[PDB]
């Protein structure tokens, strides 16, 4: 497919949401789902068009599967490509490091040279601090089914429809 996501999982959440993403996207034809637990960095080369998936654990961390991965992410060459990020959180409970993760990653990804689209409003959201946040905007989607599981569906349907128009659908 034309673009290719990549998502970690601890509990499944991040998973069932890159589902509903490749849905909204229009399936199989248009979205390659890839776990990143069974991916060499080198995957990543493949496509112009990317999107990672990565919860926040253990208190600002990123998921194991993403995080043993991390350090390869140098051999890949970014430059030129559009990458959007998402990512599951629990902003309640983690007040201080909501949605950690994709901040992390979103700066790993960008130094070596990438786009970064698909940017969403902080509005909806009640958290002090988020390594997510760059000038009052989350550089990805940000999910919280622990908290906002309503809101999850329309969430997704929103912006994977900003993305079309960013990645020329
Ligand atoms: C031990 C533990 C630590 C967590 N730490 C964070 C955190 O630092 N920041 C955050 O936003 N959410 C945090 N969460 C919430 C998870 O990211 C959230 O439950 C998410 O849905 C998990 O997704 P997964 O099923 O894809 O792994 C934590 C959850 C647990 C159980």
């Amino acid at each position: 497919a034309k673009i290719g996501l990549f998502y970690g999982t601890q509990t499944g959440v991040t998973q069932t949401i890159a589902e509903s993403i490749q849905q909204e996207f229009g399936g199989e034809s248009i979205v390659d789902l890839n776990d990143i637990a069974n991916a060499d960095a080198s995957d990543l080369n493949a496509y112009d068009y990317l999107i990672i998936g990565c919860p926040t654990w253990n208190v600002g961390e990123l998921q194991s599967d993403w995080e043993g991965i991390y350090d390869d992410l140098d051999s890949v060459n970014f430059q030129g490509k559009k990458v959007a990020y998402f990512g599951a959180g629990n902003q309640v409970g983690y007040s201080d490091n909501f949605q950690d993760a994709m901040g992390i990653l979103e700066e790993k990804i960008s130094s070596l040279g990438s786009q970064t689209v698909g940017y969403w409003p902080i509005e909806g959201y009640d958290f002090n601090e988020s390594k997510a946040v760059r000038n009052n905007q989350f550089v990805g989607l940000a999910i919280d089914e622990d908290n906002q599981p309503d809101l999850t569906k329309n969430r997704i349907k929103t912006w994977v429809s900003q993305l079309k128009s960013e990645f020329g659908l």
